[PDB]
């Protein structure tokens, strides 16, 4: 069983996840297609997600992780976008659903840049937009992203596509790195489900820039 817990406005963690999210938006190549067009968040509110099951899972695959890597889990907080969001709150994170079309192949996706996960809030490339409208730069409805923990191990670096089953061996995690002819942001893949806790849910608007 899941349960939501609210975060006040005034508490440091509020601050730290809003102040997180609005500082690493970034332009992105698609001119705002996938995402929407805007430089800044209205954040509504930001739950911490409680699962006693899922956080187990995840604690126990950190210990092995971190034995595996001379006594170090390297743990990254990382933001994901996706309509299943509350398949993710309530189950974990599933490698059985990994993004088979990604460039590292069948991983669990996430982004060191707020902007490029909310690019994935309604689908790839943002899918049609949001229900109501159907619009990808919608302004009135509320958006949800994850603010994610993130065990990465010992990271596997990468500049170009390179589709794989499984982190590669020693190996727990892929970062796809930015280069001038490749990524112009970052992408952080797992290969499996209890290397990442759904910590927290953000629900948001995008802002029309003034
Ligand atoms: O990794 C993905 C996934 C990711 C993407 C890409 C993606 N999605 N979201 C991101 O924030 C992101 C950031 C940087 C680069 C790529 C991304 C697309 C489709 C997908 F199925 N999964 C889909 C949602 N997940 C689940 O376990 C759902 C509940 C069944 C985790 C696995
Ligand atoms: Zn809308």
């Amino acid at each position: 069983g899941t349960i939501l817990l609210d975060l006040a406005p005034e508490d440091k963690e509020y601050q730290s996840v809003e102040e997180e999210m609005q500082s690493t938006i970034r332009e992105h190549r698609d001119g705002g297609n996938a995402g929407g067009i805007f430089n800044r968040y209205n954040v509504i509110r930001i739950q911490k997600v409680v699962n006693k099951k899922l956080r187990e899972r995840f604690c126990h695959r950190q210990k092995e992780v971190s034995e595996e890597n001379h006594n170090h889990h390297n743990e990254r907080m990382l933001f994901h976008g996706s309509p299943f969001i509350n398949a993710i709150i309530h189950k974990g994170f599933d490698e059985r659903h990994a993004y088979i079309g990604g460039m590292f192949g069948a991983g669990i996706y996430f982004a060191e840049n707020s902007s490029k996960s909310n690019q994935y809030v309604y689908g790839i490339g943002g899918g049609t937009g949001c229900p109501t409208h159907k619009d990808r730069s919608c302004y009135i409805c509320h958006r949800q992203m994850l603010f994610c923990r993130v065990t990465l191990g010992k990271s596997f670096l990468q500049f170009s596509t390179m589709k794989m089953a499984h982190a590669p061996p020693g190996h727990h995690s892929v970062i796809g790195r930015p280069s001038v002819n490749g990524l112009a942001y970052a992408e952080y893949v797992i290969y499996r489900g209890e290397q990442a806790y759904p910590e927290y849910l953000i629900t948001y608007q995008i802002m029309k820039p003034e």
